[PDB]
């Protein structure tokens, strides 16, 4: 009956839903695994197993729906209102999904599929200082490894570990020029 | 006459050429400029000031042309063969665009935009040791970020300095949350 809700709800949870799960799921069932959560039921087992879902514990589960938006969801199998988790998560210290994971995740549904790309650039010269763009071409990125003096005559070897990682006739070029 | 041939010379390269041109003569006329060579005359005006290129010294000039296979500007108005340009430059010693450089230029002539795409994401990743593709999403970048330890409750920075570069709704979000 409440096995019975559980495998119903999970059925309707698709890769995207579960994906976004288990990332607001991070505080409780931990990044670390090679046992990794490969559907909604093998969530459930998790958060059965460390007592935060439970026939007479349903907070934590709904809680997950209602931040991921399947009021569907909650009304059909948890007869559970969007209001009530409103008035519920309103209350000071009720929350158990942190509002800096509900944040990131909003950022998340919020980042079309070219700003990720754009975010992926900007976030990378954060931490190398390099600046790449899509708009960048091949030859400006040489000039730019040659003044951080990790491209030259003799300093094939960071060209060759891209290259290698491309294409074949790329990495021939290579070795063709070094005798 | 001379003159002339260079005029005709440089109105039939066009910018694609020219990006071409200037790398080959990274060299000799130095990256370093706020004088940016703007088009074919420009570079050649800077060849004649370094006395590489005049009347009686067409021998750089005819080498880059080959390099960026232009023949049809080499028989047309500088009177030379594809066969001359090869027995000049299979001497020993006498090429002067370097075979390094011809062969950054040859890699940057076969590599297709999906490929110049993963080059980027692959340089970044051996100056930063990141790994960045363009397959992965937002969450598992997210994921990453906190095990860097440069995302977290209080350290919203790099997070708020990549968004606002992107998107004002984006910051909006991180904003809202911080009170």
């Amino acid at each position: 009956d409440f096995s019975r809700n559980l495998y119903d709800i999970g059925e309707q949870l698709d890769s995207e839903d579960l994906a976004s799960l288990k990332f607001l799921s991070l505080d409780y069932i931990p990044q670390r695994k090679q046992e990794p959560i490969k559907d909604a039921l093998m969530l459930f087992q998790r958060l059965q197993e460390k007592r935060m879902l439970e026939e007479s514990n349903l907070s934590f589960l709904k809680e997950l729906l209602f931040r991921i938006n399947r009021l569907d969801l909650l009304i059909t199998y948890l007869n559970t209102r969007k209001e009530e988790m409103e008035r519920e998560l309103q209350t000071p210290g009720r929350a158990q999904i942190s509002a800096y994971r509900v944040m990131l995740y909003q950022i998340s549904e919020e980042v079309s599929r070219s700003e990720l790309r754009s975010f992926k650039f900007l976030l990378q010269e954060e931490i190398s200082k390099c600046k790449l763009d899509d708009d960048m071409n091949l030859l400006d990125i040489f000039i730019e490894m040659e003044k951080r003096v990790i491209l030259g005559e003799g300093k094939l070897d960071i060209l060759k570990r891209v290259c290698a990682q491309i294409n074949k006739s790329l990495l021939k070029i290579i070795n063709d020029y070094e005798e």
